[PDB]
């Protein structure tokens, strides 16, 4: 009789919980049963390989985390269909609560039905800074990478590991998609990471970005590879380091440990042109046997859309609504400049998807970028052959 659904998610302690247990309490409160399926792994590229194993064995779990074009590859799977929370989406009116890009992502049978619901818009290219440390080490905040460069160079002088960062390959990717958008600008990571364009991917302007890729190397410490993303978080709040350069889950961590924007640390954009890199956390409901499992997710749909859940949701989260009618007003500094800059951004031209967390790319791509730069990233490999490899493996890829 009860609702059920499982629900695969990547979102294991710490501030995602936090935010997560929002959800959990408001679909309980409706007399839901959550059939919790974690797949524990920074990012969801772990997550996203027992996805696809699960759906291979005719297992699909009711409601699955995923990001973007994966949902439309699930759908010309056949393994969406039929749609059921689109009825939840057109008597809600969802093309009139989101962005049209947004509202794209979320849907299926070419364009025609909603199967996915968002609930959040994450900004990639963010620093998070310890403030003691760097009014300690008389540092103001860099804009640019040369700033960056030279207060790191301080920072490493005064015995301070400069930046702290998890290498994994979508950790590294974070980073590289961060720095591509500031080195080349809002047109270059559009023709390379958009376009896939051939000639921009393995151009001059690419290997500027793996230049700077190879300075932000030598500013991390040798507990970096595989360290997990909240870990670097982790040595930012302790003092530890000076920097992280990583989307706004990383603010998750700093409100779950009482720290306050301005007071406690720091955070600005990492450089851009007008730039803003979008990640929207959204969830996938498959074909599935059992009423109360439609049930479970008409109910879920419906609670990851509504105003009052992406409010708290995401103050607890890091990110910003979805929705576009939720008030900003309780949120924190950080969040409201990330919806300013979103808006700026797209008035511009550089509101752009992330790569590195599903938006702009197929799994299939965004995995052959990620093995590029995670390989520059942890060798002396020069710019310019990664500028190649990346080319010539964005190629094969296809
Ligand atoms: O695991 C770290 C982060 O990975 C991103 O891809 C997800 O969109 C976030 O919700 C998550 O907190």
């Amino acid at each position: 009789m009860a609702p059920k659904a499982e629900v695969l998610h990547w979102w294991t302690g710490g501030g995602e919980a936090k935010a997560l247990k929002v959800l959990q309490d408001e679909f309980a409160a409706q007399n839901g049963v959550w059939l919790d399926m974690p797949v524990s792994g920074g990012g969801g590229d772990a997550a996203m390989q027992t996805l696809k194993a699960r759906i291979v064995a005719n297992d699909a779990p009711a409601a699955a985390q995923i990001k973007g074009p994966t949902i439309q590859e699930y759908d010309e799977e056949g393994v969406v269909a039929p749609y059921n929370i689109d009825a939840v989406a057109k008597k809600e009116g969802w093309d009139n609560l989101l962005s049209k890009q947004v509202a794209s992502h979320m849907k299926c049978d070419d364009g025609k039905a909603y199967c996915a619901a968002p609930v959040n818009i994450h900004r990639i290219d963010w620093i998070w800074a310890n403030k003691k440390v760097l009014d300690s080490n008389g540092i103001k905040m860099p804009s640019t990478w040369a700033e960056f460069n030279a207060a790191a160079d301080k920072l490493q002088a005064n015995g301070i590991i400069p930046l702290a960062h998890g290498s994994q390959p979508w950790q590294d990717a974070t980073v590289f998609e961060a720095v591509a958008l500031g080195v080349g600008g809002n047109d270059f990571y559009r023709k390379a990471f958009v376009d896939l364009d051939a000639a921009t991917l393995g151009g001059s302007t690419m290997t500027k970005v793996f230049d700077q890729m190879r300075k932000l190397k030598g500013y991390t410490d040798a507990g970096s590879p595989g360290r997990d993303w909240n870990v670097a978080t982790g040595m930012v709040m302790e003092g530890k380091a000076a920097f992280q350069i990583m989307g706004d889950w990383a603010k998750g961590e700093f409100a779950a440990n009482n720290m306050a924007p301005g007071k406690d640390y720091i955070c600005a954009p990492t450089p851009s042109n007008n730039g803003y890199l979008y990640n929207v956390d959204s969830f996938i409901f498959y074909k599935v046997k059992g009423k109360d499992k439609v049930e479970g997710q008409k109910l879920l749909a419906s609670l990851m859309m509504g105003k009052n859940f992406q409010k708290v949701f995401n103050i607890y989260k890091g990110s910003i609504p979805a929705r576009l009618d939720v008030s900003m007003d309780e949120f924190d500094m950080c969040a409201k400049k990330s919806n300013a800059d979103l808006k700026t951004a797209g008035s511009k031209g550089g509101l752009l998807p992330s790569f590195a967390h599903g938006m702009a790319l197929r799994l299939a791509q965004k995995g052959a970028i990620q093995d590029v730069v995670t390989e520059h990233f942890n060798s002396n490999m020069s710019s310019s052959d990664a500028a190649k490899k990346l080319a010539a493996a964005v190629k094969a890829s296809l």
